């Protein structure tokens, strides 16, 4: 769900250039929801722009944005010429987890047939059964099975039932946010109040951008309960409505994050919030496919470099010394806690399955790793000397947030291991890390994992760094951090052996991927990643179960790969390797390049280099990153739009 | 892989009853799985005994025990009237390890082409190369591949270079074992010391069966290290000892058993039976609870079926005693000398491997509710390799219905070196992990003879919540919940008799999977233990790819997998998670998913909107599991029996 609005106020636009402008931000939002797509603009061919803003046009179409491009485009009564000094349109793309993906339930939703108000809503109204009975009494007729309309359909009630002739829409607005529940997103359009945008929210992003060659008033907007945010001397301005900020950093890097129940309003072109205008530390290449086909490849690809990133300004390999700034105000507290417990969903809390056992080595305290909906079904135990870690690359997924929020309850220390500076998860913990692995718009996370990794290995290395003991294994670990990139570049280096093997195993229905030890997330990442984007039925299976069960689903035509790696449950492997053989299997084994005995017995071996027991995760699941990349490649599918979601679940 | 002998002393028995006896021995353990089989007895044809006690004799073949049996009465040289006094019989059938399935191979394995000696073993010697070549070098020649006949001629060698001519068949067992290195369940035969029989076990089950008509001379035999110290009838001697891997094999003769412990040598001799050590301490005779029933098939064509439709009875046997509906109390018995310590530890750790470690998983909310501890689930297997840090205030379960599990022993050892309190939950009495816990409770589900884990998950599952009810008994606050929860199991026999009387709705199920490669069974909460187990018991049973999914993780992934092809089967029961499974049963519909829904009997709205839907009976919360996880254990049967497979033939090792 991503929301982009475009407000051109005395900066002549025609019709063309406000539509390419509305469609090339929903691209910028795409990843964040492709189901449907949608865009809200004014209607009307008068030469006289002023005679055109008391009608609304909404073209929305079923499909990714591609589909509503083409739908605006080719259109027979819509004059692309029109020039318009003052003008507002809203778009919005949608990820419809419920209902059908139809133009009816996609945004923006309108009030009545004549479209006197329009809105985009991101979230979900907690409420909207309610709010949709009362007003199908006072006469209002729904034709939508979502929350939004509720929204649309409740704006116009407290317009038509207003006590003066000009109650600003900031009035409106905020009468219907005190109708609704849950979070929320809004930015309005309508035909009395034209030009005029309205941005609120509640539990969900919203920032709005500004662009003017003029000079601004002010760098710090006041709230209200030498005033507003507009051009000196002149009047020409450019906002942009934005749920993120990669669909604002290609026209400016002046945005302004709104807060929960400010209500925004750009009222004749001047900004005024209701009830900070910072610089986005963000560059365009950063959110730039560059020369790879798709954002995946190149986060994959560009792993080397956010390793880097991850450990720029934190790790010291000259005197092997580990700094976290974000933990510098609370490691000692950390340390008088008794236990740690780390909290996310899917590939988040792999990178904490991957980390359990070395954070158990070296801090020495108990380590107990938990999905966030299983941990909030259960009503988790939670102490005030427990240490709790959230992994979150958006910093916005709701059962991760919702952790969060319970383990704060219940007077636990809160650590943040977030990739998305002021997201929900980053300003509620109480401290963190921001992993600096850059932003990842591919649905499918690669960089973010290792990065997740490398992070949570860096707060293990501080927790040790007093033990005389510890010395010697924090100096491997280290060295092999310095090593670790390059390494990485040599796995890449396989991608041609691997894309052979995926001509292997592309047509088959099923693959168990098995491991133990450092490398049982290796085969639950490998697993979670061929499901998403190639849709073959991949299950990672811990090595030391075979012989319980789920062996004997192994024989000659059911593909394995096996992950055997010198670490010191070598031989435990060896013995599982020898059991799928046994029951005639031919597995695939990832395997140590030096590991000759592995190397001679296996016809198929990805061979990885050798790094420190409690690294080789990293290195081990980048072949299975690239395997299903190449996977779905072959069966024809997209590796950035993968099937039935999207990325960042931020809501339940 | 099983061991049964025969030991009459003063009992006459003729040679016919003898082999009879073996023979069906042999059967109560061919449920382990086997290839090959054998006996070993006196041989000769002599009227009247003792002139025959220097012809051991052997019958061993490749197969079942059938044809064993069938060979036993094919030798016309062998007189079966022949009468003995006193007489010992070994048998044995065998799990190829170290050889292939043949003749030579079977066991007992002899020290000679005269049959001296011979031994039968349950185990591997691990060191049996550098025996091997020893004796060899000492001029013994090996006839066969398997690791066992490095025992028989090592036994022989021992007797080769005695220094007396009187040195006791115990010692130069004792002298053995010092050379074996591995597994091992053993006993022992020879001519040059007739009637008597030596038994030994190291990290390999082995007991000892009793029976007679006299007074015993005692309950708990001491322990002799290196006669009111050993086991006898007083004032008779007419005796029958039963040595045997698996007490299926002597229960329908005598429920009187001594369990043996490692390095133990036990010897029989002049009918009188002594423990002897290395190394006050003794071994006790205890009396069995099992009946000859409990592992017979019945009128089931299968012990899957039966182990599955008689799940209303073992979950009664589970809580007999232990369970009192009028007054509201729970007491395990095994728990009285240690309830008041385990309220003291700060931490739960329940550690177990396979199905054994699902029932951990769906009783784990229970646990942190009733007793507000943390509650750790552990993989026994990932337990070990990461080091758990375990300390002197957790208390770890071990649940494991053998008591033999490797990964989960060594678990169990690992947190008794770092002083945790650690108790058990099993199946098995005189199992390793029975035994070796400071505690526990026997589940009493009987035993379990089918391939997969059936009344034994329920059994675990009702004993953890009977031990959840016992950790809060002193709480205001929770009586009305302990009362809820134990009037659900004041009805959960009749709920799962419900359940299985929708048998037919569940093969019309298995019929539309029948041609399926894949299904995914999604839940949360109270029910992501039953989509484990469904999964894996239709994985064990069916050999077809079944997944569990955690129902909120769909959109963090798996969810890219449904689509109208890809079989789905949800668990959605009337709980605090309904609203959750609703909204992701939602998600799966929109992606053109159909999937099989098992819900409440009366959960109108979601049985309209779904086609096929399994409707069981409502239950407590913290009980539902039982009755969601039974139709899929009925499932995983059909399908088998479906596709032709044998749902009592193991397919993996
Ligand atoms: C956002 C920011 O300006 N970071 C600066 C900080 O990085 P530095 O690495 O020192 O700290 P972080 O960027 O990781 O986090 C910034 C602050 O947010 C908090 N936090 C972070 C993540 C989370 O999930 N929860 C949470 O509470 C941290 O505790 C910390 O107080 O010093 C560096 C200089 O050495 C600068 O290069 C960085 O620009
Ligand atoms: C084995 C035995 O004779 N049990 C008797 C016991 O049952 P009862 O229910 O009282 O106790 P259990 O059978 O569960 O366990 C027996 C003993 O073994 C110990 N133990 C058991 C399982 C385990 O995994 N770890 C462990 O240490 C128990 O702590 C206990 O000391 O009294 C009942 C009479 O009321 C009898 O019907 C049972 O025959
Ligand atoms: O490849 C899968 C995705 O990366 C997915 O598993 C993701 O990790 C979660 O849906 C939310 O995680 P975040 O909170 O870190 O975004
Ligand atoms: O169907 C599952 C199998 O029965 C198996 O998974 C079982 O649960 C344990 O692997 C055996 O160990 P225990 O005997 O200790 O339960
Ligand atoms: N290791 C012995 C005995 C195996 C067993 O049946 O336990 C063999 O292979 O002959
Ligand atoms: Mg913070
Ligand atoms: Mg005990």
């Amino acid at each position: 769900c991503g929301i982009f609005a475009y407000l051109n106020y005395h900066v002549p636009r025609t019709r063309r250039e406000i539509l390419e402008t509305l469609i090339k931000g929903l691209q910028r939002l795409e990843y964040r929801g492709y189901d449907s797509a949608g865009v809200g603009f004014d209607g009307g061919n008068d030469k006289d722009w002023e005679a055109n803003a008391c009608k609304i046009q909404l073209i929305k179409k079923k499909g990714k944005v591609k589909a509503l491009d083409e739908e605006v485009h080719k259109q027979q009564d819509m004059d692309l010429d029109i020039e318009f000094d003052v003008h507002l349109g809203i778009a919005h793309t949608r990820w419809a987890t419920h209902g059908e993906p139809s133009p009816v339930n996609s945004h923006p939703q309108r009030s009545d047939k004549n479209n006197e108000f329009i809105v985009i809503h991101n979230g979900i109204i907690t409420n909207y059964k309610d709010l949709k009975k009362f007003l199908e009494s006072k006469g209002y007729d729904f034709e939508s099975e979502t929350d939004t309309e509720t929204i649309a359909k409740l704006v116009k009630y407290m317009y038509d039932n207003r006590e003066s002739q000009d109650t600003s829409f900031t009035t409106l607005v905020e009468r219907v946010i005190q109708q609704l529940e849950g979070a929320f997103a809004l930015v309005f359009k309508s035909v009395h109040f034209p030009g005029q945008a309205v941005g609120t929210r509640r539990g969900s992003p919203l920032l709005i951008g500004v662009r003017s060659e003029h000079k601004l008033s002010t760098d710090h907007i006041p709230i209200l309960y030498t005033t507003c945010l507009f051009p000196v001397e002149e009047k020409a301005v450019e906002y942009y409505f934005a749920s993120d900020a990669s669909a604002v950093i290609e026209h400016t890097n002046r945005v302004i994050f709104l807060e929960d129940d400010d209500v925004a309003a750009v009222v004749d072109g001047r900004l005024s919030i209701h009830r900070a205008v910072q610089t986005l530390q963000m560059e365009l290449q950063q959110i730039m496919k560059g020369n790879f086909s798709s954002f995946m490849q190149k986060e994959i690809f560009e792993q080397p470099e956010s390793v880097v990133n991850t450990m720029r300004g934190r790790v010291n390999f000259d005197d092997y010394t580990v700094n976290l700034g974000g933990l510098k105000d609370h490691i000692k507290e950390i340390q008088r806690c008794r236990r740690l417990i780390l909290i996310a969903c899917g590939t988040s809390y792999h990178a904490g399955v991957a980390t359990r056992q070395v954070l158990e080595e070296l801090t020495e305290l108990p380590v107990m790793v938990e999905l966030a909906s299983d941990f909030l079904d259960r009503n988790t135990p939670v102490f005030r000397d427990d240490v709790c870690f959230f992994l979150s690359q958006s910093g916005e997924t709701a059962d991760t947030l919702m952790g969060l929020r319970y383990c704060k309850e219940r007077g636990a220390l809160t650590v943040g291991i977030t990739n998305t500076v002021g997201s929900s998860i980053s300003r509620e913990t109480d401290c963190g890390v921001h992993i600096n692995a850059g932003p990842e718009i591919g649905v499918a996370s690669t960089k973010a994992y290792t990065s997740q990794f490398v992070s949570l290995v860096m707060f293990a290395l501080m927790m040790c760094d007093d033990r005389i003991s510890m010395q010697e294994r924090r100096k491997e670990i280290m060295l092999g951090l310095k090593r670790l990139p390059d390494l990485i570049k040599e796995v890449l280096s396989m991608d041609d052996e691997i894309q052979k093997l995926a001509t292997e195993l592309y047509h088959q229905k099923s693959v168990l991927i098995m491991g133990r030890g450092y490398h049982y997330a290796t085969c639950l990442e490998g697993a979670l990643k061929i499901k998403e984007i190639t849709y073959m039925h991949s299950e990672g299976i811990l090595a030391g179960e075979l012989k319980h069960g789920p062996l004997a689903l192994v024989d000659k035509l059911m593909p394995v790969i096996m992950i055997i790696m010198r670490d010191h449950t070598y031989a435990k492997c060896q013995n599982a390797l020898q059991q799928v053989v046994a029951r005639q299997g031919r597995p695939v084994v990832i395997c140590d390049k030096e590991d000759t005995e592995t190397i001679k017995n296996t016809k198929r071996t990805i061979k990885v280099p050798h790094s420190v027991d409690c690294l080789q995760g990293i290195l081990s699941v980048i072949p299975l990153q690239l395997l299903a990349f190449h996977l779905a490649v072959l069966r024809g599918y997209d590796v950035d739009f993968p099937r039935n979601l999207a990325k960042s679940v931020t809501v339940e």
